[PDB]
């Protein structure tokens, strides 16, 4: 196995996947790392997993569609997965925590979000839909968009948003376009 975790690239007190050689500390992993369970796989292990129970998954789909999903097991772990996906970016620090807002000629957003707040309401199943996660996951990268409007601190939510939607078109499959 790996010597360091996935998402953060650090050491320290690792957990290692059983059916592939990643390790994840226990709050890097989504969900948090297992108890038990002997054998373990790994959120990576387990998606695999799904495409090859249902090779069909894989062919392409509408946005929509997906959006209207009801978040049943598979796809409350697809969900799962691209939130850890977003972490596994070093950037993704900047929207972990909960923000605030105090610069000379802005005004805060009127429904502030963060990851960290995403992975809570992940955990406690609260979103009903893959549109609600959805939702939330790209209200960070908006509220950071229009508050820091022309300094070029702005890039950094381009950066983390576009981390964001290429891996949504994967783990969901959806119909590549031009
Ligand atoms: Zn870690
Ligand atoms: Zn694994
Ligand atoms: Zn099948």
């Amino acid at each position: 196995n790996s010597n360091i975790c996935e998402v953060c690239n650090k050491w320290g007190r690792l957990f290692c996947c059983d059916t592939c050689p990643r390790s994840f500390h226990e709050h890097c992993h989504i969900p948090s790392v297992e108890a038990n369970k002997n054998p373990w796989s790994c959120i990576f292990c387990r998606i695999k997993t799904i495409q090859e129970r249902c090779p069909e998954s894989q062919s392409g789909h509408q946005e929509s569609e997906v959006l209207m999903r009801q978040m049943l097991p598979e796809e409350q772990l697809k969900c799962e997965f691209l939130l850890l996906k977003v972490y596994c970016d070093s950037k993704s620090c900047f929207f972990a925590s909960e923000p605030y807002y105090n610069r000379e000629g802005s005004q805060g957003p009127q429904k502030p979000m963060w990851l960290n707040k995403v992975k809570t309401s992940l955990n406690e199943q609260m979103y009903t839909r893959v549109e609600g996660f959805v939702q939330d996951m790209r209200l960070i990268f908006h509220n950071h968009k229009e508050f820091y409007r022309e300094d070029k601190f702005t890039r950094l939510g381009i950066q983390v948003q576009d981390i964001f939607e290429k891996n949504f078109r994967n783990i969901f499959a959806i119909q590549e376009t031009s």
